[PDB]
């Protein structure tokens, strides 16, 4: 075996030999004090976590006894006897400290991406600034109407739209005194003022404050910079350039302060399942904190003149989170004496800890100016697995030496014992505590699995509507604003999974800011740019404060659970659902198991394409999963729909193996029956147990 002994470790060698040559070089750890670290917290730590998993299942058993045997009274009383339903904790605020300004201050979007990908963890950390005009002229933003249309070459009649759209956004963000953008002809800095030229006068910006710097002489400028609820715009000047040409000002482009913090996914969108994959995934989040990471390179900083004259920089990249996996899993990159896996949560916290302290120092130009490790926590239930996150981060800044709470941790509140004890949650983390935010594809998956007993559900699409997670995004804004989240922590609302639909986002997910979330997850660095324009729209700040102290959703409201009305659905209905159901989790899986690929686009029954990831893989296979458990559908409807839609992926993806004819020979359609027949028996209906197996297993068999 190649494992290597630490006390009652096994350590696989590939991450033996990657922490000793590659992480700890430059930290001043010594490797046989950090190993020793490893070794003790895992034994310290680990007997914990695993009673804080058994409460899980308990719990669960009997709320499933329970519903077997519609009151809400009765319900809200049953939940409190069993603890699923705690005491709510006196008020407080909360004492975190050390926190850059981009989490503190600054509202805009957060984009996420899969660490195991080098090429899009680059362009997700360089997504800090975006071309404006890139995003209006590739999306559906600017409709391709006859003579709009993109071709091989540039439609200037629709990249006029392009301007004209981006026009209209610098008069509605930062307004002149009189007249507008569109008329422009010229820009200067004269006395530290910004002077437009328009046609027959020359106005200057209505708060001339929005005036933040600019590139090159002030006589005549490179580039204009403003801005505006604390996001930047910066106008670029080239007439001489293709688009600059056209333009009455001479611009050629417009530049948005756009990705403000990325997170680096290895949780819901990767997929590693032993030390291998594991390691490719700490080596690229290793060579975005030390900065060398390259596929294509990390941007430098941008240099400005400040409008008195002076020089400065602000930052060429998002500031990082590291999302580490939940309590659940163990991974065998570490095995003990008696063969028994590590848990995978306690390894990431001492492995991604140890590696973003290069992040806390200069590159060969840093990550937290202010000394903080950002780390996204998922999948948690409930205040008392919060409270051993926080041990768990304890231990391990002690073992790496770090100042206590140097280890900051962002709360997602995606799981039903969350939500309803999420003041309880956010108090356990008072001094640790950097965003909460709401995981609403988890958090429907445990929707569907916790009160799976009690009957069907409503079909997957009518759930982004239901009381319930109406009540769970209000009371999420409601619980940070209340703990003094504003100007100290994020509140962050959800993924935007249509990623060609452009139009639709940049029209609909407004609602978020409005709501009071200071963030909001998009998928790409367009989906970043274009997202930013509503925080140029929406005064998060002013609709936190005019929020404060609102109580807008009750406990009754939170455990509405979803059940659909009796017999309210037509064979056409049922049989789509199944239809799109399946097509989701088969294209998904399919990716997975046989390729390793944690997150892909999925065009669903409506040609839709939808980003998909594990959460949204838990939604599908647990609402089929509950429509077979209640009656709604045979498993001959499943195996037909399994069947029927196993050869379009197929098409979707003619270096892959197919999943027809053949269908009980592919591991991966294997995977994807499992995932749906043993749904009702997964823990929580969480999909890494059947996903990490069968993972494995393609992995083994590929290999003789
Ligand atoms: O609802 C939550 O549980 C949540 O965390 C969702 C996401 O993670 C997500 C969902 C679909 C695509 C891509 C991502 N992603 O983050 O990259
Ligand atoms: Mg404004
Ligand atoms: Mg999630």
């Amino acid at each position: 075996t190649d494992r290597v002994s630490v006390g009652n470790l096994r350590i696989a060698r590939v991450l033996y030999d990657f922490v000793n040559n590659e992480a700890l070089p430059g930290t001043d750890i010594d490797p046989d004090s950090f190993w020793a670290g490893v070794d003790k917290v895992v034994a310290d730590l680990t007997p914990q976590n695993q009673a804080l998993l058994n409460a899980r299942d308990e719990l669960q058993a009997q709320i499933d006894k329970w519903h077997r045997r519609i009151d809400m009274d009765a319900y809200r009383q049953f939940l409190t006897e069993i603890g699923y339903l705690l005491p709510e904790p006196d008020d407080f605020t909360i004492t975190t400290s050390g926190v850059d300004a981009e989490i503190t201050t600054t509202a805009g979007p957060q984009l996420v991406v899969p660490v195991l990908n080098a090429r899009f963890a680059l362009n997700a950390a360089n997504a800090r600034w975006g071309s404006l005009y890139d995003a209006l002229y590739g999306t559906d933003v600017i409709p391709e109407t006859d003579g709009a249309e993109k071709g091989p070459t540039y439609n200037k009649v629709r990249g006029d739209k392009v301007i004209a759209y981006a026009r209209k956004f610098l008069d509605d963000s930062v307004p002149l005194s009189s007249g507008s953008f569109g008329d422009a002809t010229g820009f200067t800095v004269q006395d530290g003022q910004l002077v437009v030229a328009l046609p027959d006068k020359s106005t200057g910006l209505a708060n001339p404050g929005q005036f933040a710097g600019y590139t090159g002489a002030a006589e005549s400028p490179t580039s204009v910079l403003l801005i505006n609820h604390g996001l930047h715009i910066e106008i670029l000047i080239d007439p001489e350039s293709q688009v600059g040409t056209t333009d009455r000002a001479g611009v050629k482009d417009v530049i948005l302060e756009s990705a403000i913090t990325t997170i680096m996914d290895f949780e819901d969108s990767v997929a590693a399942v032993d030390a291998a994959d594991k390691v490719l995934g700490y080596r690229n989040w290793l060579g975005l904190n030390k900065g060398d990471l390259a596929a294509r390179v990390l941007n430098r900083d941008r240099n400005y003149t400040a409008p008195g004259g002076g020089q400065f920089t602000l930052p060429g990249r998002s500031l990082m989170f590291v999302r580490n996996v939940g309590h659940l899993m163990t991974n065998d990159a570490i095995v003990d004496t008696d063969g028994s896996e590590v848990f995978e949560g306690i390894m990431d916290a001492l492995f991604t800890g140890l590696i973003a302290i290069h992040g806390l120092k200069a590159s060969d130009l840093i990550n937290s100016r202010t000394g903080s490790i950002y780390i996204v926590k998922p999948k948690m239930h409930g205040p008392a697995e919060v409270a051993f996150t926080c041990e768990l981060f304890s231990r391990v800044e002690d073992v790496l030496g770090l100042p206590q709470n140097t280890m900051k941790i962002g709360i997602m509140d995606e799981e039903r014992r969350t939500t309803v004890n999420l003041k309880a949650c956010i108090k356990a983390a008072a001094d640790r505590v950097v965003f909460i935010n709401t995981g609403f594809l988890d958090r429907t998956g445990d929707e569907i699995h916790t009160s799976m007993e009690a009957g069907p559900m409503v079909r997957k699409g009518t759930m982004k509507s239901q009381p319930w997670i109406l009540a769970y995004e209000d009371h999420n804004v409601d619980a940070g604003l209340a703990a003094g989240f504003s100007g100290r922590a994020q509140v962050g609302k959800g993924m935007w999974t249509m990623t060609e639909l452009m139009a639709d986002m940049v029209e609909t997910k407004i609602a978020q800011p409005r709501a009071g979330a200071s963030t909001a997850w998009v998928p790409s660095p367009t989906a970043a740019t274009l997202h930013a324009l509503h925080y140029h729209q929406v005064d998060v700040a002013a609709v936190q404060q005019g929020l404060a102290g609102k109580r807008r959703a009750t406990i009754e409201q939170l455990l509405t659970i979803p059940l659909a009305k009796e017999l309210a659905w037509a064979p056409d209905e049922i049989r789509e659902e199944v239809d799109n159901n399946c097509q989701s989790i088969l294209g998904y899986v399919v990716r997975w198991v046989d390729q390793g690929v944690g997150c892909s686009k999925v065009p669903d029954i409506h040609d839709v394409a939808l980003m998909e990831d594990r959460a949204t893989l838990r939604i599908s296979s647990q609402l089929l999963a509950n429509w077979l458990r209640h009656g709604v559908i045979t498993s001959a409807d499943v195996r037909a729909s399994l069947e029927r839609m196993a050869p379009l992926v197929d098409r979707q993806n003619a270096a892959y193996r197919p999943m027809a004819p053949n269908f009980d020979d592919s591991i991966a359609f294997l995977a994807a029956q499992e995932l749906i027949l043993s749904g009702a028996q997964q823990p929580n209906g969480y999909t890494e147990p059947i996903l990490h197996r069968r993972r494995r297993e393609f992995k083994a068999r590929a290999a003789e």
